[PDB]
């Protein structure tokens, strides 16, 4: 269909007020695409279409949501780091932002938070975040989105990293999960796994314990697939009971490039079930469409 048309679609669905109807269309086009048919929708109406969004809206996170999903994922991105920052540091969102995040959208990410806040987004995080804790170690680094090839094999280079966990060199432990590339790290955890007591998950569980825990296992899921970390922080929202605000952040930036999201959801159950049971009546059906388990 020409982006026109659908943009038209979205016109009666937004005259309609039908939420599930925006979700659904929503759904079916990526970030990219959906920047076109906003593009479509304002030429033709006169209007942006995020604006019209909440015209017709209640309101709620479900709103919010959708006309994130309408709206420049990168604006959005910023805006909701500076949320985490405006008042006492939001770990859970930091993880929604910092680290489920690929290093293309981070990089136009800073020129947004640049462009709105008049402020190096880095240097407002470390000022707010400090340096005297790993998590706040590993996130810096991880900001930085320089990733180096290692230098031995998997086998080699996951009993390196054994024996990091195994001497508390919390300094190697940084630096490995902030520079590891993802294609690397795979193999590394499964040779881990395959000749260590323990693997990687189960290591961090060891030395780590808090935000420090949450942080490098986040990073272990990311590092493993972004899908896979999509997975987790669903379940944590589940198991938190149904946090409306993590999966508007991770729904609203990210649900196109984590659609892979459910099958790697069964290790924890089944994922419509769950949204089923841990959302609203409004809220449910709106995260069922858009992670494309109906």
């Amino acid at each position: 269909p020409k982006v026109t048309d659908i943009a038209n679609e979205l016109k009666q669905a937004i005259d309609a007020k039908d939420e599930v109807q925006i979700a659904f269309i929503a759904s079916e086009y990526s970030a990219e695409s959906r920047e076109k048919i906003a593009k479509a929708y304002v030429a033709s109406y006169g209007k942006e279409l995020p604006d019209d969004i909440k015209k017709a809206l209640k309101g709620g996170s479900e709103e919010s949501l959708l006309m994130d999903l309408f709206s420049d994922r990168h604006e959005v991105r910023a805006q909701h780091i500076r949320d985490a920052l405006s008042g006492r540091n939001d770990h859970m969102a930091f993880f929604d932002t910092v680290i489920l995040c690929t290093p293309e959208d981070w990089h136009e990410t800073v020129a947004a938070y640049t462009r709105m806040f008049k402020k190096p987004l880095v240097e407002d995080f470390m000022k707010d975040v400090g340096r005297k804790e790993d998590w706040c170690l590993l996130m810096e680094k991880w900001m930085a989105h320089e990733r180096v090839s290692r230098p031995g094999s998997p086998e080699d280079e996951a009993q390196r990293l054994d024996q990091a966990f195994d001497q508390k060199n919390t300094a190697y432990l940084i630096d490995f999960f902030g520079t590891v590339p993802s294609a690397e790290y795979r193999p590394i955890a499964e040779a881990f796994k395959a000749q260590n007591g323990k693997s990687i998950e189960q290591a961090i569980a060891t030395i780590y314990t808090k935000t420090d825990y949450y942080t490098f296992y986040c990073a272990h899921f990311a590092l493993l697939g972004m899908h896979r970390l999509a997975a987790y922080l669903i379940n944590c929202a589940c198991n938190d009971k149904g946090d409306e605000k993590r999966m508007r952040r991770i729904t609203g930036m990210m649900v196109d490039k984590c659609l892979g999201a459910k099958h790697a959801y069964k290790i924890y159950g089944d994922m419509g079930t769950d949204i089923e049971r841990c959302f609203d009546k409004r809220m449910a059906p709106i995260l069922r469409t858009l992670w494309r388990v109906k």
